[PDB]
Parts: structure tokens; sequence; C-alpha cells
């Protein structure tokens, strides 16, 4: 046993394993179903667009993996300020079947002076997904915010209106995870004292092993080595499992 065994196991177990592309098919999400079930125990969770909901979950029961979660994306990826459509498309991945959905944040609107709009988009947001007991995850897109100071707001804000978690990125623009933006978003979680009801997700770029790794450090020097579990960490990556699982001897 060594560190980055340890460490590999433990972020196998907290993948949402993520397929978002243009030629996604029914196909590849069945695919993506059993990938995420491995030799060495499942991923948290699968991340899919809305309309494979179904089709995902079939497939997971049919595996004998009914408890790998189903995440999809809403507002996604541009973060636009218009909330209801933000919260129609919400509605409809609850609809779908949807255990957690993972909303972009309006993150130009913040840099634009308009910190309104993403609490009243996040809350609105929360109140459908807390009705429908669907966890509700937070993108605000730290590679395009920039600054710590808009980091730390966007995080502080979707806090503020119920976000169960605060995840990094979309994976859809240049600049996505990095271990600076997850010590940021995680002080603030630190900073308001919502260890207990915010979790933390980087999300893009999070490739190897040995990136998934660095990202643990930072949440067990900050909050304790029992803190990052499935409620409270994820990683959003893809080509990740194969690298944990060659990590592992798998």
């Amino acid at each position: 046993m060594t560190d980055l065994k340890a460490s590999s196991l433990r972020a196998l177990k907290l993948m949402d394993l993520t397929t978002l592309n243009d030629d996604d098919t029914d196909e590849k999400v069945i695919a993506l179903c059993h990938q995420a079930k491995t030799p060495v125990g499942n991923t948290a969770a699968i991340c899919i667009y809305p309309r494979f909901i179904p089709i995902a979950r079939k497939t997971l029961k049919e595996q004998g993996t009914p408890e790998i979660r189903i995440a999809t994306v809403t507002n996604f990826p541009h973060g636009n300020d218009d909330i209801d459509i933000a919260l129609a498309e919400t509605r409809a991945a609850i609809a779908y079947g949807a255990d957690e959905v993972d909303v972009v944040f309006p993150y130009r609107a913040l840099m634009a002076g308009n910190e309104q709009v993403g609490f009243d988009l996040v809350k609105a947001c929360k109140e459908a997904c807390a009705a429908a007991n669907v966890l509700l995850k937070v993108i605000i897109e730290t590679g395009e915010l920039k600054d710590e100071a808009l980091i730390r707001k966007a995080s502080e804000i979707s806090i503020k209106a119920g976000a169960d978690f605060i995840k990094t990125s979309t994976g859809k623009v240049a600049v996505n995870a990095t271990p600076e933006s997850a010590r940021i978003m995680m002080e603030v979680i630190r900073d308001m004292g919502v260890e207990k009801t915010v979790g933390f997700k980087p999300a893009g770029g999070v490739r190897t092993a040995e990136d998934a790794q660095k990202y643990l450090a930072i949440a067990d020097e900050l909050f304790g080595a029992d803190w990052a579990d499935a409620r409270h960490y994820r990683f959003g990556a893809s080509s990740l499992l194969a690298s944990l699982l060659k990590a592992l001897g798998h």
C-alpha cells in the first residue's frame, strides 16, 4: 500500500464519470455506465446530458449498480442570466429522473456587477431540486471569473442561495480546475463554516492519478482526512478513471 494507491481508490469512489459531448448517443452513455462499474468499486456518479438520464438509469439498474447516482447539467455551458430558462431546464432534469443537477452560475452577470441575479437563479433552482430530493451543484466557472475576489464572491452567493456543492468549471472553457482555485473555493466553505452542508467538486482538466492526488491533499489539509466523502467531494472527470485504475493495478 502506497499513498498514491490510497488516494487513487478514494478518488475513484468520488468520481462523477462524465460524458458531455456534441456526438453523444445512447450507446456512448450505456458504455459510460458500464465503465463506472470497475473491478475495485463504483464511481460515485455519472454526469450526462438530461435526455440520456432514462437510458442510463435502466442500464445502471440492469448491471446491478443502482446506487451510482445520475448527475446532469443545466444552464450549460454558457451560464446565461435568464432565470426562467435555467429553472425550466432544471425542472426537466428532475422530471427525466436526475439525482443531482449541476447548474451554471451567471458568472458574466457577476463580472458586470450584478450579484443579485446569481442569488436568484441558484435559489430558484435549489427550491425545485430540494422539493424533489435532488442535490444542486453550482458551477461558477473559475477560469472565466479569474480573479480571486470574484471566485470567492460567486462561491459565497451560491452557498447563501442554497448550493449543496460548489464546482469549479464546466470543462468547456480554456481554463478549468486548478489547485489554487480549489483552495480558494474550499476556503470559502471554511470561512462560512458550511463544511457540513456544502461539498466541493474540481472539474475539467483533472486527467491523471497524480492530479487527483493534488486536490484531495488540499481537502485533507483544510478539513481533515475524513471530510471528503461522496456528499462533500466529487471529481468531474473522464479519462481520469483509466489513470486511477492503472495506478491501482487494474
